[PDB]
């Protein structure tokens, strides 16, 4: 008897797995400098604030307005990658509202192929071109 795989591109599993996995990573973002900067003090003496992993297939950075409560709007991206969507993964964004005295909160805001009705994850703002 022989063995082997068939699916391989189990994007379904990786999809959900990537969702919760993203929350954990983003949760660290605000936890990085205990604030919400924009890689202004990263890629210099840190190994977390400056993510953007892959060969230009992942544009992730910190953002928002916080430094005592919780207001980090991190925006991730996928350019010329090979996961989700037929062309590109597009951009995505999440928010942190822990308040530094509550129990952590989140606000989804994705911007990757949104033709169907909205739910949980909204559409990212226009942002600069």
């Amino acid at each position: 008897a022989l063995e082997g795989t068939e699916f391989a591109r189990a994007q379904l599993s990786e999809a959900m797995t990537l969702a919760s996995g993203l929350k954990t990573k983003v949760s660290d973002i605000f936890s990085q400098d205990g604030s919400c900067p924009a890689n202004t003090a990263a890629t210099a003496g840190i190994e977390k604030d400056t993510d953007i992993n892959g060969k230009y297939v992942a544009k992730v950075t910190t953002g928002g307005t916080a430094a005592a409560s919780g207001g980090c709007t991190i925006v991730a991206t996928m350019k010329a990658s090979d996961v989700a969507t037929p062309l590109r993964g597009k951009t995505l964004t999440l928010t942190l509202g822990n308040a530094d005295k509550g129990s952590y909160t989140w606000a989804c805001t994705s911007n990757a192929d949104n033709k169907y009705l909205p739910k949980t994850c909204q559409t990212a703002t226009t942002t600069t071109p």
